[PDB]
């Protein structure tokens, strides 16, 4: 019962993935967004703060949460969002026509009647050019998760209390990690890791009630068949890399490319890759979508490539073409790309100081062009054009319709309204950034964001945080777990401050 | 659509696992054996030839098969066996009470009503000390088989031909064996193998009607649940090694040993080992079974350990404890065991000349004591006593209630009546041995067995086969590639003869 944002749900990501396929979706700046199964609305409210001219509606069956959502909407003072306590089946054509309909993690947990109704409202209540989003669990991938859920019910059947039946399942998952300690068999690998990721989870799914729930257990084509019954058509997935073919032998790529149905192509890919989950984008049946995508399409979007250089800029010469420089993707150990070309090296160093900041094609191109003394522009353009889209379809590069943001002022840092409201008034250990992603903080950053407005500067902010450490409410961790009253504060804050402002500036927490 | 014997179904194997657990099952020599879903009865008739004083009944729904069964029963002239074309549902209480009821690979393919009936007839028609056998596909193991079968139907629907849609799925399993050519991922392993053993299967399993069939998809505890409704109790599995614990951390063995339930012990092992199949032995609820098994219980049975030494006896000294001798189990490279102990060396060299010939504890012990110069009797006994049961519950050693057989006479070898009928009048490349196992023969072996009666000897048998090669009907080629004159044969017959009499003598094909 903690409401998280899901960045894959952002209406801007749907407008972008549509724009990539040829549909012009409504503008998000002023739109109608619907959320089926909202509450507590952490996937809705942060949008209503950033877009005051759009209209947000949300629907849920738990009154407990719909009241909490309204408790936050009342604290932030928003007029553009309203939450309704009712069921999806209660939505007629009078609700209006929405530009983006977001259904996340519900349609597989509800009875067939509610399913048919969701498929209806994604037709009756969807605009002419609008877009619908539905996430669900698929087969075969879910076969393992179902199995574990059965293995826990069969065990936890010997215990009754809701306080006894949970830690029990948590002890059965440990018992599984013990009996499989020494196993070569390739199956005990999947079971070992899936019980490790289920054991890491907390108490919500693990309640023996949620384990009794039956899942729609879709196959992608059964889902699409119920979708075409309602005159909807498959747009794309929200992870474009899941649609990536090849990374596959070329005779099979040719075969699949021969068949002209994308649905039984994605089905096959589901069968051979053991897909367990899908985030599907649906659009009205009357739209003509274009699947011929070429490198030159990279100019229609703004680009985000989060790469951390392996050596600082002033420490290298880009024209050294024998030097093989490598960059790490949001991280890292391994997960890296190495280039020896001066133009690709100039582009990645531009992407490495713009982290999580959309950049147009002329901004990436011109800003990489001044590291090369303004002479090499056409060679920069020619490498971006060539490798770009190819890297967008593999997932490494993110495209967006969101505009570039002005580099923040770090004199007196200033964060967004949503994260000051989450830092001051909220028990949660994470905040929502401008990209609609939850990012973690440890009580120090949270307290810092409490005081980060365009007013308090470095000194003032630290003295306030210190104010918290006295009444604390505030520990000092390090290596560590000790604080000496004076020598472990105000000399330990000035250390952690600069890099934390780094993390904020590069994670889109500063406006 | 070829009738095969299943050695794991032999009433003597059930009488043996029962004896092992404390139940005295009826004599197999004269009993009442039932088979649900028998025809064409290749799993029944070979028993009716060896036990003329026992009564065999079988039931099947295919007249096409019951006609063949009845024709083979007519060709052998058997009065002790009768086949009925009817349904399991057509069974009265008037059918009698059978000492062994054998249901192999049906209960998962039949509607819930027929399942109810099978569990019923395994109660009302089973004797007081009798035993029932039911094999079925289980979960989780079957999930993969379900996936693949769905993967074929969804594919093969684009054409409706019973002759097209088959070689179609045959080419889809190839499209699967290709697109996974280079893959590390362990799921592509499971899928790689499961499509490989499915493509090796031929034209029947793939019939696309039998892909349309739905499986009961049992869990062991759901099966034991329908068994206890009918007052049946779990006896054991016909693969004793599947009930073996550890191979498992001793804390996990202790934990399972704490809860006393055999059903949820086998259920948890089914969960962690991904059990796909079960051959279950059921017995009446009123019986007291003993699960305490001690090393010295190996004296109640007769022993078969098929080991092929790596060195001839005359080539080694058993008394040398510095020599590490290696033995191969039914084969082989790979599966083998090496021992340096002189007593285990005398026991394994005693089991290696008795292959597939049950041997009592005093025969193994007395014959292994004469290899050590008759000084070691109590040391041989104590090593058999110790390692025996431990190796029986692991699968390496076979126990049986069947008696030792008199060493056959190789002057004029004489094979059993069942394989003479199969050699002469059946176009099968395999015959059924005395242990009820199908064993292959190649065109030479078949022709040889045609003439093996207690009359024809070496020269005569060879002249007969030579006669065949003249009219042949028999192509004899060395590699070689077309021997073939006159005494380049009869010199190839005296060659192929001796190793074949060895092969027959140790496969229980010679009486
Ligand atoms: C299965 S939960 C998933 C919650 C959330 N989207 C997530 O995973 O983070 C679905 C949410 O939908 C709401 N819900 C369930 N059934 C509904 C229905 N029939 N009509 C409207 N809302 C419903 C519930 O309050 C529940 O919190
Ligand atoms: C899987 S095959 C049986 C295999 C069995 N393990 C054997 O080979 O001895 C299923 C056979 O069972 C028979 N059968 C199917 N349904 C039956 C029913 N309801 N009653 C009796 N026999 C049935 C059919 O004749 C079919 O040939």
């Amino acid at each position: 019962y903690e409401s998280y944002p899901y960045a894959i749900t952002n209406p801007y990501h749907l407008s972008t993935l549509a724009t990539l396929f040829g549909i012009n979706a409504p503008e998000v700046e002023n739109s109608k967004i619907l959320e089926l199964g909202c509450a507590a609305g952490g996937n809705l409210i942060p949008h209503a703060v950033l877009y005051p001219n759009a209209h947000f509606v949300g629907v849920d069956l738990s009154k407990v949460q719909i009241d909490e959502a309204n408790k936050n909407v009342r604290a932030l003072g928003l007029k553009n969002i309203e939450f309704h306590h009712c069921s999806i089946t209660d939505i007629d054509d009078s609700f209006g026509k929405f530009d983006y309909i977001i259904c996340h993690g519900v349609i597989s947990w509800v009875p067939k009647i509610v399913r048919d109704k969701i498929f209806k409202v994604c037709n009756r209540n969807l605009s002419t050019n609008g877009i619908a989003y539905i996430s669900y669990n698929t087969l075969p991938g879910w076969n393992m998760v179902r199995t574990i859920r059965d293995m826990m019910l069969y065990h936890s059947s010997s215990f009754t209390n809701i306080r006894d039946r949970i830690a029990q399942s948590r002890l059965l998952l440990e018992f599984v990690k013990d009996s499989l300690e020494h196993s070569k068999t390739p199956y005990a690998e999947v079971l070992k890791t899936e019980a490790g990721l289920l054991a890491k989870q907390t108490d919500h799914y693990l309640r023996h009630d949620h384990l009794e729930e039956e899942n729609a257990q879709f196959y992608f084509h059964e889902f699409m068949n119920e979708a075409r019954k309602h005159n909807l058509q498959y747009l794309a997935d929200c992870n474009i890399s899941t649609m990536y073919l090849g990374n596959m032998p070329p005779k099979v790529v040719e075969q699949l490319k021969a068949v002209n149905d994308i649905v039984r192509t994605e089905q096959y890919m589901d069968f051979i890759t053991n897909r367990r989950f899908r985030t599907t984008l649906l659009c009205h049946n009357d739209l003509k979508i274009n699947r011929n995508i070429n490198n030159d399409d990279i100019k229609k979007f703004n680009i985000i490539f989060n790469v951390i250089p392996e050596k600082p800029l002033k420490e290298v010469d880009l024209n050294n073409a024998t030097e093989n420089l490598q960059f790490f993707l949001n991280g890292n150990k391994e997960s890296n790309l190495s280039t020896t070309s001066p133009y690709m090296k100039a582009i990645l160093y531009t992407f490495s100081e713009n982290l999580n900041n959309p950049l147009s094609f002329k901004q990436v191109t011109s800003e990489a062009n001044t590291k090369l003394n303004n002479t090499k522009l056409n060679e920069i353009k020619n490498e971006l054009l060539n490798n770009a889209m190819k890297l967008v379809l593999q997932g490494y590069i993110s495209i967006t319709n969101q505009k570039h943001r002005s580099k923040p002022v770090l004199d007196k840092p200033k964060t967004t309204q949503m994260v000051i409201y989450q830092a001051k008034y909220t028990p949660s250990m994470w905040v929502t950034n401008l990209k609609h992603e939850p990012i973690g903080v440890n009580f120090f950053e949270k307290f810092a964001l409490r005081y980060m407005d365009g007013r308090n500067d470095k000194k003032a902010i630290i003295e306030a945080i210190l104010g918290h450490v006295e009444k604390g409410e505030l520990t000092l961790s390090r290596e560590g777990q000790k604080i000496e009253n004076k020598e472990e504060i105000r000399k330990e804050l000035e250390s952690l401050f600069t890099p934390m402002i780094e993390k904020f500036c590069s994670n889109a927490l500063l406006v």
